[PDB]
């Protein structure tokens, strides 16, 4: 597909997991099961994506400037960025487990290590200023 495309749908997937985190980091503040249910739902349908055709090369913020924050970096390092997003959905699954498990701790627990995953991503792959 065409560059605005892909950035299109990695800028929706990207947004949409910020909102899911977002939303799990209060229902861990002040765990519900139901809640954290209705929320592992949609972080599982999310999580279903597949985002390495969504880094194709020439998309970086210094091909695109100001369009995108990927660093050219990412594509140096394709082996890194993609261990780095399956740690996500590994940490993904198992946020989603705790929720069905309706165990509070676990899922507190588990987002802390999700969180931890997009930031080892972010650090590394995504433009800061
Ligand atoms: C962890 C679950 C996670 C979250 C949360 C997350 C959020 C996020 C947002 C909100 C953006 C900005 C989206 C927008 O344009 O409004 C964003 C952008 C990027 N991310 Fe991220 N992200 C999470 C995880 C990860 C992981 C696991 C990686 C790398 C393996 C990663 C990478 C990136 C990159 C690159 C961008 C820039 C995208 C672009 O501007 O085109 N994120 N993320």
């Amino acid at each position: 597909a065409d560059t605005k495309e892909v950035l299109e749908a990695r800028e929706a997937y990207f947004k949409s997991l910020g909102g899911s985190m977002k939303a799990m980091t209060g229902v861990a503040k002040a765990f519900d099961a139901e809640a954290a249910k209705v929320e592992a739902a949609k972080l599982e349908k999310i999580l279903a994506t597949d985002v390495a055709p969504l880094f194709p090369a020439g998309t970086s913020s210094t091909d695109l400037p100001g369009q995108t924050e990927a660093k050219a970096a990412i594509w140096a390092n394709m082996d890194d960025f993609g261990a780095k997003g399956k740690a996500m959905h590994e940490a993904g699954g198992a946020v989603i487990a705790a929720a069905n498990a309706g165990d509070g701790a676990a899922f507190g627990a588990a987002l802390q290590k999700l969180g931890g995953t997009c930031k080892a991503c972010h650090d590394d792959y995504r433009e800061e200023d």
